[PDB]
């Protein structure tokens, strides 16, 4: 297992988040946990045609049209920590009403918002 | 009013053959919806500036892939090919969309990709 | 029992858009459609509180997000045997973009337009 | 500009509550996002007059309840209410919404008027 | 009315949970779409019997999961311990999931079992 | 590696269609063929707690929501060639009338019709 990578990863970029999510990792699905680092960030992220800072932020396109509001979340602090503006993670959630809809945006928004404001 | 043209230069330069494409339901309904899509897509959403026109073709396509909205796919492999985008990039955005928004996404649209890859080639 | 209650309206509205699937269907996997003969328009539809032509319109509305395209079809020979103008199908399908986005609207117009032109 | 005050003669008659809650995001995303609804939303859309006001109401509620928006859903069945629809009205394109988007969206949409209904 | 009863008798019996729920919805309203959930959602189409009662409710788990539905998947996974799953069974399908609707959908709903599994 | 048990189970249950590698193969997406082979049966469908025949069936609820017609009419064979029955796959489609609306169980009905017949 070459796990340790996707792992190399995440420490650097979104820790607190994935250790927030191994406390799921224990009386259900710690090998879900265990995947989203081995194939998502160790299998997908590793590879790289395109910035870490990008493809955090095609993920946010993702998560807008899914509405997964708690995962969506998360990434948008990922986006921070990997070196992007809170101007440049909105302008992506306002082309999104363009395609995904109006709700679909404005749900996005408010969500990157509470992330925004909690650093006090 | 008028700033059509505002975000019609864009449209012009980039997919051109596309926007023609659909002054062609110019008929069976209302022009007004393509103009809506000139006229507030790349009117006042595209023509903004933080993100390159290269980076905002990207994501577009993970969008239409969770979407499966194949039609409007093909569409903007060409106006991203045409911005700059390459192979390997517009791929890349597809294989890491079945991680978000599973497997049978991030086929269905690749192999729409590999298609509009094919212009004069046979 | 009152499977009519619900065919003798489907007969109407939509007469082949439903002949048809009761064929490229009945032939094979029949429980579903007498639940739509029986459900919907004998359940669902045969409900009065909205009118017909309204009924119609909020059914395009539907298969407008979730891109049903063949139902989408069906779906529009009945509005207009509802007595529904091409106008007001089209208007439904502008106010989608809003809403559901415009890779919805742009492909639920192209799908009315080929019922709108049907013959030569 | 009779294409802001358009839509925002629509927006304080009819939306009056959560259109002000447009300041409510006002200063997180540019005043854009709260914004265009007004300018393309109400303005270019809405402003069209083939389908009465109350009709195009009870249609984004179809839309919203397909797509699981509760937000949305929330304040749109307080627009539907203001523009004349009994609740009758309401609770019925979601019953009619349980045969084309599923009982889960449908009871989901219909507890979240409830919301609305009981005690606003 | 015939099915009405047969649809409620099911719900009680193996959901009691999710049957006051619907008295509790039924008010507001639809006797009309609590009516067809009790009439046809289970007196009609559950009660079919073509599928293993288990794998009838693993499928129910499949779908809420795609589709997000965060409220009918904890009620639903209450009445797949009820039918006999096991909780190793009911988190593989939704580590399943993960492949064919992507990974949020599968940790979004695997937290919401969590919550069922901690009476 | 792992591949080599993703493999073991789809030369079985459904070789005919995983050969559509030889699509994506064209440097377009080749290391996508590669993931499925060796994480969605190599790592997933691997694990087998549940049995197969109940796996594929969950793969059709779960395709009869997002609509994924060339997806699905695959995982109908892959069900067949499991021991599923017809009435049976058929089945898991009529329940998602319940759950994903009539359109979707429709439009999964008729995709199966067609392979059912080939």
């Amino acid at each position: 297992e070459r796990y340790r990578r996707g792992m190399e990863i995440l420490n650097r970029m979104n820790r607190k988040s994935y250790t927030a999510i191994r406390d799921e990792l224990e009386d259900v699905a710690p090998d879900l946990a265990r995947f989203v680092a081995e194939f998502a960030y160790g299998d997908v992220y590793s590879r790289g045609v395109l910035d870490l800072k990008t493809r955090e932020l095609l993920t946010l396109a993702a998560l807008t049209v899914l509405r997964a509001d708690d995962q969506l979340k998360s990434h948008v602090r990922g986006a921070l920590n990997a070196g992007c503006s809170k101007d440049e993670i909105i302008e992506v959630m306002i082309q999104m009403a363009v395609y995904a809809g109006f709700p679909a945006a404005i749900n996005a928004v408010l969500a990157a918002k509470e992330v925004f404001t909690e650093n006090d």
